DNA sequence: CATAATAACAATA
DNA sequence: TGATATTGTTATTATG
DNA sequence: CATAATAACAATA
DNA sequence: TGATATTGTTATTATG
């Protein structure tokens, strides 16, 4: 089913670390890797299990987070190397009990949020901010930019976003525009996976566009295209982390620290307050633009963040 | 664990039954004791398999919605005769399946409504009709003002609500009360069960208070106090739905028809409208005014159904 | 003498 | 109703 | 001659 | 991460 096999992705990274000039060590790779080896030639379930279990124990002092990520780390090399049918997915799992769990702390996360939104003071900054980083030269100015004027993820914006002219009948769309390439989604119907659709924009489209066709031809644009996330990750995400941090740091609600993700916040609550149509709710809203699945309203709790401090003035002005 | 017993609730009820001098049979009672009966020295769990696969069996044809309920009324029944240890709840229980594809058709009527609100134009009547009912001399016309004034639900309102006055500093709360008595929850903490607190009223509190000690002390009132669930419905349900149909006919929304539970799901829309505070999400005030779970941000989905015409009004006004 | 580079470690949606 | 993909933070490593 | 009463049947939160 | 409690609709029954 079958009992050989290799996890390349690992091994190419292995492979590649060996003649770094610095850095930690591969340890958690170097462990996958011995784990698939160990289970060449393997038909035992007991065997199996018996791995799997020694995998466990050398995890145990890390986060759950942690713990449940390293779980995603094995069980996508077992099905790299041996492929959807092997009986190791059965056995290497968290418990139900640690899933049920992380649900809980997740959701208490988010209870408490909903219950004390941050208002969000220099919003108007900020936004102005990222439309001053649209005419930036340099790239990964422009893509901040586009993460706070469209609300795309980062992962989105640098290395695989299609964006278009949104018609509005026989012309273009001023404040809106299309959208392809969303991340964290496998095909699947009421997946917006290879799907087009349209999204507001928080400056004029035109402006939006343009600075993105800066951003895809310049030479570190078209490095970033296609790239994995791993790759995207180690090539940037610290230098954006440092960056983001630099921009705002003096604006930013003084709740929080400055983190490219929040655009992605800030822009639902910007793009709800200026255009969500009048029949929709905030939930079904979010969900739209931000390209959650069908029928999934409940993604879109982790994103109410922020309250407007227009908002905030006339909820105070009752009596 | 035992093997003895008797689900006493179901047997009452046959009983009664015996002698009315209209109606349908109790025919699923009258299987549901007989199961009980047919459990009474069962020992072997392959006996008690084919016991629970003849049931099922008999309930095909019945709506997924109608299976869940009885597989509920079977449980219940267990538990009563036999207690929380037998190891007949392991087997009489509806698959995984069922309950998943259950979960997943609430989940997309309830995304349908979030889609596509409902304006309701003529809400200022509604509540003023509610606010007549308060003076009634009728108890069913005061408990029907009662749910849209206090949103709480009918079996609420009429069987087991305790209302008090909310203090506000040194004096007493005017758009406010207390109230205990929450329903459809069970002890456990983060739950409302038992517990007193305060929610908003959409008129005067002294005047809700006093309408609701004419409903208490009239005859009807007393003879309402502490119902079951079971009693509170068959002897007040149909008529609570035809007053309801009639009071309301006119002014309701065209899009549906007018339902006892309406006056709860109106009530949040407005009393988030009016009183809601800015820091909070829409999610998290229902949730708080409604006697939700702690960390239940879920359960307020299905509440969002109306939208007041003012809000559509001003979010029509944008350019 | 100390710090950039890298992956482990971790949280979020 | 089973067990992921992205974003955010920090410890450890090699290095004139 | 037909209809109120009752529980089954069903959906919702 | 297991398997409920309430609200809403209709078929069937007994009955001068
Ligand atoms: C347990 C599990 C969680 N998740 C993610 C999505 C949910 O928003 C989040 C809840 O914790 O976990 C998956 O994508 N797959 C899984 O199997
Ligand atoms: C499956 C299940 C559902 N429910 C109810 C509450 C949820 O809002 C609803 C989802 O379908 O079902 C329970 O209370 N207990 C259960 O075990």
């Amino acid at each position: 089913y079958p009992k050989t096999g290799v996890a390349t992705s690992i091994v190419e990274k292995i492979e590649r670390a060996e003649f770094n000039t610095a850095g930690r060590k591969p340890t958690v790779l170097l462990r996958i890797a011995d784990f698939i080896a160990a289970m060449n030639g393997m038909d035992a379930k007991q065997d199996m299990q018996a791995l799997w279990d020694a995998e466990i124990a050398i995890m145990n002092g890390r986060a759950q987070t942690t713990i449940i990520s390293y779980i995603t780390k094995y069980r996508n090399a077992i099905r790299e190397a041996f492929g959807d049918d092997h009986p190791m997915l059965k056995i290497a799992t968290g418990d139900a009990a640690m899933y049920d769990e992380a649900a809980r702390v997740k959701m208490e996360k988010i209870a408490n949020k909903h219950g004390a939104l941050i208002t969000f003071e220099n919003y108007r900054q900020v936004l102005k901010i990222c439309e001053d980083c649209l005419k930036s030269s340099d790239p990964l100015m422009i893509g901040i930019g586009l993460i706070g004027m469209t609300g795309r993820r980062p992962y989105e914006v640098f290395t695989q976003a299609e964006f278009s002219p949104a018609p509005y009948g026989k012309g273009v769309s001023k404040w809106s525009i299309l959208f392809n390439g969303q991340a964290k989604t496998k095909q699947g119907e009421g997946t917006k996976f290879g799907i087009t659709y349209e999204i507001p924009v928080l400056t004029r489209s035109e402006t939006v566009l343009a600075a993105y066709k800066r951003l895809r031809e310049s030479g570190q644009g078209k490095l970033w295209h296609g790239m994995s996330i791993d790759d995207f990750s180690s090539e940037t995400r610290l230098l954006l982390r440092d960056t983001v941090f630099n921009l705002f740091e003096d604006v930013w609600p003084k709740e929080e620290l400055p983190k490219p993700y929040g655009l992605r916040h800030l822009y639902a609550e910007v793009a709800y307050h200026n255009f969500a149509p009048p029949h929709v709710t905030k939930n079904s809203y979010f969900a739209a633009i931000l390209g959650h699945n069908n029928n999934d309203l409940e993604t879109s709790l982790s994103y109410m963040t922020y309250t407007l401090p227009e908002d905030r003035d006339n909820a105070l002005a009752r009596l």
